């Protein structure tokens, strides 16, 4: 397969990215709490519906939830705000809560039966979405010899998801509060702008009634 791109809303963002996040890889967003990565986080799980010419891939979405982040009022609004339907956006999206680490290492098995089931149809998975995917890792895992348990854990998790992303043609993406394919790292600045840099240009953008954009 070839590798599709799915825009992430902001133009800036985009062209940092090479068009926009990757099918067959894991980009990883991190930075401080309030930087904006939950919010990039729903703007691609409206993105991704999109046909190719207006940055999508006419593709559904998985969305992993650790931390009770996903509003599906806020999908409703970024897509009136594109010019699409909101009641159609929330059907293309499916959202797992995760109450543990060992629940959200569970999930990722599930997320593979639904992209199974909708492999070749007309709107096949094309992102994953694991938001704040090392929260319950490192609320979990404190003591003695469970930093060597949670590094073990945490790379049989990502290799999964790496997994998926290569054998099914989907675009991971991971959010991180402070392995990856692409690491981006996101700030605050000034004015309510949003910066990212990649990890290993600047790109600049808004949080807006759109999402993020330029
Ligand atoms: O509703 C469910 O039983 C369910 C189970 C797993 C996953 C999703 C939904 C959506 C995100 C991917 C992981």
């Amino acid at each position: 397969a070839t590798i599709g791109r799915i825009s992430t809303g902001s133009k800036s963002l985009d062209k940092l990215l090479g068009g926009g996040i990757e099918t067959q890889a894991i980009t990883e967003v991190f930075g401080e709490f309030g930087s904006g990565k939950t919010q990039l986080a729903h703007t691609l799980a409206v993105m991704v519906q999109l046909p190719p010419e207006e940055g999508g891939l006419n593709g559904s979405a998985l969305y992993i939830d650790t931390e009770n982040t996903f509003r599906p009022e806020r999908l409703r609004e970024i897509a009136q705000n594109r010019g699409l339907d909101p009641d159609e956006v929330l059907a293309n999206v499916a959202c797992a809560r995760a109450f543990n680490s060992n629940h959200q290492m569970l999930l990722v098995q599930q997320a593979e039966d639904m992209i199974k089931e909708l492999l070749n149809t007309d709107r096949p998975v094309k992102l994953l979405i694991v938001d704040s995917l090392t929260s319950h890792f490192r609320s979990e895992y404190i003591g003695r010899g469970a930093l060597a348990e949670r590094q073990q854990k945490l790379a049989k998790h990502l290799a999964d998801l790496h997994r998926l992303a290569n054998l099914y043609d989907i675009a991971v993406f991971v959010t991180n509060q402070v392995s990856a394919t692409l690491r981006v790292y996101l700030r605050k600045g000034k004015g309510g702008k949003r910066i990212a840099r990649l990890i290993d240009g600047e790109a600049v953008f808004s949080i807006t009634e759109k999402g993020i954009e330029d």
